[PDB]
């Protein structure tokens, strides 16, 4: 029993970790093979910060301008390439802790844990989801760049996110490690702002039938709701609509505790209109949102 | 910016994980150097749990009866022993991950990272804080047993934790990993209960230090307290008395934000007799209580392992 908020082990990515330094920057990079992929704003200079012509830049570059450090030993690079906003640079050894992995692009509402790395050093491991305004709510500083987000499929890592930059109101934008950034940002430090975030409805829901495994039933209610009626209701609360997708993904949970999803959609519309009224679900005073349906049978089984 | 709930990198003890399985009980087992450490229950089946004699339970064990298993290779069991409620399961093979390590016991309030791990391997990491009642709020299933706590200071992974139970109330117990229990739990099937649990007043405090440090502020008042008039208070509210090592834990906090202890206290007053009146801090409409002052500067300033 318990519900955590829990990241994937991290060991297979901490040995994929290493530092990229061009000229005075520094940041992080994942080793996979004899490649080293990592924001390509490491070769921004303090004039390329507006307005970067990145293949510009590039062009100028050598390999001996790429530092690259493995622990206490130093990569020699022997190649390097744009592949839209990620830098890979050929290395002469492959990473022999390169684990078994795939490079996903995920979808809003997706979770995967982000390894924050500083200088090629892991720093610790957190729990993340991509937001539907496709920001994260990480916890990045300076440095941070180049760090990954991740999934871990049985043996298998599955690399979802690189971290470039933070935005003006503290949340963070990325890419996938094919460098294609998830929303609407470029790695240009010209005036970008997230648009307003919403609450993922499907994890909110899943979080609820989590709950009810656990023993947490004070919510429910004998009501039940049209999706179309619990649509028009959360979206007033900034929650985002529910497509007949996520009602079909819900499934499996609404079979394991007898409550069907618009059941549980009428238990979330009350949770709306009344609050918590002092009380907690899996100890949280909000709605949780950043566990998938995934996640919740994952931990519950 | 941003402030999330972090463990430390696991790779360091995700290459120690091993399953250990002795007759119909599996369980997770700690390989270092030539031994491997695991809950001593694990030597028990349906009657044995009722009323449990492990030294005479021991005793009859042969070393063929434990089954150890790292990744695919089985290791040979050449000995074995007990140190209170730990099993130390000798081995003829000196694990080649084995990090810099050590094995401390840590008091409540402290918190420290959980490698969540079934049959051997690991599935989960996650960041809790021991509970002033000695109990830890897991994620545990079966078959998680022998899953470790640890932190990490530079190289050294200092072990804090194993886990042997689930109480009623889906909390959990176990011990360090010399065997000796936090709070008073026995590793015996039979109807145990534990305290009621308070907040971690020092946490909360280096938390509020957090919030600030990332812009949160309007919590923030004009007054400050005395460490009597707050303990006072707090100790009404189920908080934990909040001493003057405590205080001067937060100093580096107090510095960086231009907040006194007994300043942030007055907040923290205020909070409890009032609430958040619908606002939240860091996203979090409760008083979050699993964040050390050395994990708030930790992860506002950068320390890497
Ligand atoms: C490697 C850190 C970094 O580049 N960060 C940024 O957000 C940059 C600051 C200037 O504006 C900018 C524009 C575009 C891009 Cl792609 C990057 C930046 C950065 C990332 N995460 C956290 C940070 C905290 C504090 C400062 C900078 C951060
Ligand atoms: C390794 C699993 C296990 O032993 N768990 C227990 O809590 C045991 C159940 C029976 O009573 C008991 C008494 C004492 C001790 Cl030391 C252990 C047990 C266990 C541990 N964590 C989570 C669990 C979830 C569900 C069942 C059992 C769990």
């Amino acid at each position: 029993s318990g519900f955590r908020k829990m990241a994937f082990p991290s060991g297979k990515v901490e040995g994929c970790m290493v530092q990229v330094t061009c000229g005075t920057t520094t940041l992080n990079g994942l080793w996979l093979d004899d490649v080293v992929y990592c924001p390509r704003h490491v070769i921004c200079t303090s004039e390329d910060m507006l307005n970067p012509n990145y293949e510009d830049l590039l062009i100028r570059k050598s390999n001996h301008n790429f530092l690259v450090q493995a622990g206490n030993v130093q990569l020699r690079v022997i190649g390097h390439s744009m592949q839209n906003c990620v830098l890979k640079l050929k290395v002469d050894t492959a990473n022999p802790k390169t684990p078994k992995y795939k490079f996903v692009r995920i979808q809003p509402g997706q979770t995967f844990s982000v390894l924050a790395c500083y200088n090629g050093s892991p720093s610790g491991v957190y729990q993340c989801a991509m937001r539907p305004n496709f920001t994260i709510k990480g916890s990045f500083l300076n440095g941070s760049c180049g760090s990954v987000g991740f999934n871990i499929d049985y043996d298998c890592v599955s690399f979802c996110y690189m971290h470039h930059m933070e935005l003006p109101t503290g949340v963070h934008a990325g890419t996938d490690l094919e460098g294609n950034f998830y929303g609407p940002f470029v790695d240009r430090q010209t005036a970008q702002a997230a648009g307003t975030d919403t609450t993922i409805t499907v994890n909110v829901l899943a979080w609820l039938y989590a709950a009810v495994i656990n023993g947490d039933r004070w919510f429910l209610n004998r009501f039940t709701t049209t999706l179309n009626d619990f649509n028009l209701v959360a979206m007033k609360y900034n929650y985002e609509p529910l497509t007949q997708d996520h009602v079909d993904i819900l499934g499996p949970l609404s079979a394991q505790t007898g409550i069907a999803v618009l059941d549980m959609c009428a238990s979330l519309k009350e949770l709306l209109q009344n609050g918590m009224n002092g009380r907690t679900i899996l100890g949280s005073a909000l709605l949780e949102d950043e566990f998938t349906p995934f996640d919740v049978v994952r931990q519950c089984s």
